[PDB]
């Protein structure tokens, strides 16, 4: 598989948590 | 599969608790 | 798989807590 | 964007004229 | 772009005039 | 980009003209 993730012109403020992450690509995604 | 996610212009604020991601894309998606 | 995460003109501000990463991409994604 | 403005404690007399505002915020500003 | 503007404790007086504001904030910003 | 204007104890007297603002923060400032 092909994957393009584009982020433009990003403002993020007070991320009090366990903020994992913004772009996130794999073959399996498991969360539990 | 082609995947292409894209983000232009977001603001985010007071994102308190378990922010996973924005955009997440692959093969198998299981969450519990 | 092919993979691209591209990233341009972000702020971000007061993150306490665990953030792990901004683009994060591999072969098997499993958080607990 | 993200746009915070705090006023605290102000005192103000005699304002004879075209006053038009304390905080003012917005995407384009253009006073002739 | 992220814009905090604080004031605490002001005193202004005798302020005849176009008094446009006090904290203005915002993209583009054209005064003629 | 990150804007941060703080102002604390300020006194202003006698301001004839055409008094714009005091914390002033965009993108793009053009005065003419």
């Amino acid at each position: 598989l092909i994957v393009t993730q584009t982020m433009k012109g990003l403002d993020i403020q007070k991320v009090a948590g366990t903020w994992y992450s913004l772009a996130m690509a794999a073959s399996d995604i498991s969360l539990l």
